[PDB]
């Protein structure tokens, strides 16, 4: 293989590079020198490790294609990623839509996806809400509020926002009481087909630790609720829920084709399921998510349609190999 | 194979039909036109899709044997299923025992299984209870009550029961504080052997969502607790607990042989494990349960005794195949 | 194979004996006659079952090497295990270091592992604490105290403690609010190398059941919080946390080399992950833990570096085999 698969050494590089290896690619990890043993000693999946944030020149010399991990754009910056000369697997135009909460909402609405209600004016708050500070990833700064007046008290406490607006591009969103579900998709541009790869429940601290503390005991912890991502727990869904989850994925792809020149490769809809079986989506994560890391040896969904273990990392490598073999590699790269 | 394997297009049909494929059976899904793509496009495991609730005529023409799913008896009704001319994998006589809470309880008691205390008279309520509306499936309408007068308030609210009796065959049950555990079994009539297939913990909304909300913020939601089934999470048990769980299944099978002409094929005991390590069971589900859907690529338990992936779906197809090969297919069908 | 692999019939014997089987060893289970069917009928993994707590003479005649399980030291007692003539996979000198919570902490400190604050004087309690009775196993007898006043009231109720003079070797430990995580390690003495085998979240009763009860309803239960081990749930971690977890294992092995003549074979670091991504460790479990039982068919981590399913049990058998073939069997046995 002429093409090598390259990834930023974080988030899901082990899965991505093992999958590339399994498909006959030579593999490149780049990033901190601190994490190098992980990819070369403990799990020898990287044929090359480059101790640089973005080694453009060497990657071009190695015929690298970058498979973006879930923190690649974060560590490098969206300006650098969009001007990179090294080929990028997926559509770069998708990046602006997922960095803007209003563009996220516009995308979801067009794709006919159920979303929580949003309030521009805090005085209109009619039900418990979750407040999302601008540009926040990983749920940092998030806090809960019950009514218009509880919001102002906490807005001044956490964000310093004096009463009566000056709301620095925060999002005030209806808190939806449902169980967290994260379906992982893959859209094949080569096969013109959408697949369900797997599903997980993200494991977050301290939010998934507080239910172990009895109600009576919680006060003296002086608890602030945090949504720091720690890990992932494998799940399957109720089978009768699969069709609407998959259709939601189809509409998301179709909407992206009409808004941003398409969505292909891995993606995830992060949301909850309510007691009335509704899937309410908080965001479209148009990338490989950490949840796919469970399924190195395939998932309960891939094993229904494949004779071998297929992770999202392997599926990415499969797509790139098939694009090369079908003489259409440029079609999946931007 | 002469015999084709047919299932209702919901609940566990993907697993069942994939398992049948793996054992050399042609496959049939029947149900809603809405779900056809799931079984023919996204996961092509059904060689025939029939867009009818119960196409008896066509099923007989195709030499079908019906493997019952979770939704099958409910959608088609207990009487139709009882009188169906199409062969049914498992014992149909079991259905009347599981549709009645008094009969379930008698069956469990005879099998020496730990069950929660029940209350006929609401005045006798001394510890917290769970109230189960008549005929209710999937946790529909369940509510908690602390004492007699608190029961009466909520019974009027949720069920329209005026104070002082006329309890329309409602079940009032001791709430057992233990962790939900769902062992999945298979009894082979061909082998005369009980197997432990897998274990899961069912994932339910909003009940598994409320522990993410701090005590102080819970009252703002006006939470009615619900047990809508959303998905399934894989587990294993502490090893010293397996013998008790396996002996429980043996007694359940032995009790069914003396009561209802036997229990064979898949079943699940649904319950909790308390701090004193006791397995308290709420019901026997005498069918394939959704939790088995995790284990398409086998389970930590099947991989201890097989050299290949064995789901409950595949295990059924194995049983049917070996029955045909041992000229005893009629023994496993009613 | 001359050498046979022997193990006490509990905790993780199924995984261990199946692992030995896969590596070409004849297998021995020893323990209660009550559990014999588990190991010989339901999962036929034991070539020999001996109905004795510790059958030294028979084990010597069968050329046995004992792979220690969870309850092995508990059942036999520390001194008998220290004086056994049958070879022991691992370092027996480790046993005193993990039986003593002071020596545990001395080991953790030398290994530069983050640990919770400990209180010798209950008047100094400024944050909520967990109280651990002397020598308590399986988290039993543990209770939460939220302040100095709450400690004395619960210490009197549960233990009969009235003042500082009679604290009777209880450990008062800062309650760390974080999600439970249990990484499973293997240090190969043959290959002089540390591996990450898998990770789980231990499933405990009633602590993991109480979050299903709404805060308003919790007081009616009069809850004693318990940490009784019931089962295990598979997880993966966030990728950027793996080096943290792996380096922690390295320092534990290194500190053991200076302190106790080394640590090889399976071990686990039991702890939590806080919102600021700290791995705070409660104890070193210097043995195979029950969380490994999920991964009979390998783990999301072993599948990154192996072409076949590798459990901790199999990995142990691999080590013993390779030690024999490299003529260094005596190096891994005490
Ligand atoms: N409207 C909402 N209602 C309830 N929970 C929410 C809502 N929005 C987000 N969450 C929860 O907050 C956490 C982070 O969500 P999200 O905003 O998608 O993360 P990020 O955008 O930082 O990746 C998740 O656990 C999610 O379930
Ligand atoms: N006596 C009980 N104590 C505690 N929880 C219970 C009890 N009975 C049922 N539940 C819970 O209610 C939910 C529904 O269980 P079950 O009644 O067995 O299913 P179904 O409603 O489909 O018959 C489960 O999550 C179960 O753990
Ligand atoms: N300092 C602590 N803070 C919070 N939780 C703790 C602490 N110590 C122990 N626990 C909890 O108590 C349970 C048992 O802990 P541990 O003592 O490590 O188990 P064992 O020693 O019995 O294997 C676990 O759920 C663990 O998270």
């Amino acid at each position: 293989m002429k093409v090598r698969i390259a990834t930023y050494a974080s988030h899901s590089a082990l899965q991505i590079l093992k999958g590339a290896k399994d498909e006959g690619f030579e593999t490149i990890a780049f990033g901190s020198s601190k994490v190098k043993p992980l990819y070369t000693k403990y799990f020898p999946v990287a044929d090359y490790f480059i101790e640089e944030k973005y080694p453009e020149e060497e990657l071009l010399n190695l015929n690298a294609v970058v498979v973006p991990t879930g923190s690649f754009v974060a560590h490098l910056g969206i300006e650098l990623v969009e001007n990179m000369k090294v080929p990028y697997f997926g559509n770069k135009r998708v990046l602006r839509w997922e960095s803007d909460r209003n563009l996220e909402r516009k995308w979801l609405k067009k794709a006919g996806i159920r979303v929580p209600e949003v309030y521009e004016d805090p005085d209109d708050i009619e039900k418990p809400v979750i407040v999302k500070p601008h540009g926040a990833k990983g749920g940092k700064g998030y806090f809960l509020a019950k009514d218009p007046e509880d919001f102002w008290r906490k807005a001044e406490k956490f964000l310093g926002i004096k009463r009566k607006e000056d709301l620095k591009n925060i999002q005030i969103q209806e808190y939806v009481l449902g169980v967290p579900v994260y379906p992982h998709y893959f859209y094949s541009k080569v096969r013109e087909e959408l697949e369900l790869m797997s599903i997980d429940r993200r494991y977050e601290s301290n939010v998934d630790a507080i239910g172990r503390i009895p109600a009576k005991d919680q006060l003296e912890f002086d608890m602030d609720i945090t949504y720091t991502v720690i890990g992932n727990i494998p799940i399957v869904l109720r089978e009768s829920l699969l069709m609407d989850v998959i259709e939601a994925g189809e509409r998301v792809v179709k909407a992206a084709e009409e808004l941003m020149g398409g969505l292909w490769g891995p993606f995830c809809l992060e949301g909850v399921f309510t007691p009335d079986l509704e899937f309410v989506v908080f965001e479209i994560s148009a990338r490989i998510v950490a949840g796919t890391n469970i399924f190195v040896n395939g998932s309960p969904y891939t094993w229904l349609r494949y004779d071998r273990p297929v992770s999202t990392g392997r599926r990415i490598a499969m797509e790139i190999r098939e694009a090369i073999e079908n003489d259409m590699l440029e079609k999946v790269l931007t």
